[PDB]
């Protein structure tokens, strides 16, 4: 997996007036922490996509802006993850809604640990 055709046009720059953002070239040892982070000063994470099958994910930002901020700046950077250089790029979805799935339930917890904190679940 090199690219799927994201945006066709003329050149290959990294602007869509978006939330969702696309990451590739994934860390083997990547998690919700790190992904979600790669938004997280720049704006507030709502959801991700963890696609672990081919080391990728990705961040609904709450608004337009900070997604533009991310994948304006890290263009130009290379935000390295668990020692490894990942891809930063506007997805082509605009509203992700991960439900009921393999790589959904190990991702609330993140969202809903940088949120808050209560453990005790008792299984």
């Amino acid at each position: 997996g090199n690219d799927s055709k994201k945006f066709k046009g003329d050149s290959r720059s990294a602007g869509v007036p978006s939330r969702v953002i696309h990451i590739r070239k994934l860390p083997i040892d990547v998690t919700e922490g790190e992904v979600i982070s790669l938004g997280l000063p720049f704006g507030k994470v709502t959801n991700l996509l963890m696609l672990k099958g081919k080391n990728q994910a990705f961040i609904e930002m709450n608004t337009e802006e900070a997604a533009n901020t991310m994948v304006n700046y890290y263009t130009s950077v290379t935000p390295v993850l668990r020692g490894q250089p990942i891809y930063i790029q506007f997805s082509n979805h605009k509203e992700l809604k991960t439900d009921s799935s393999p790589n959904q339930a190990r991702a609330q917890a993140a969202l809903q640990a940088v949120n808050s904190v209560q453990s005790g679940n008792l299984a």
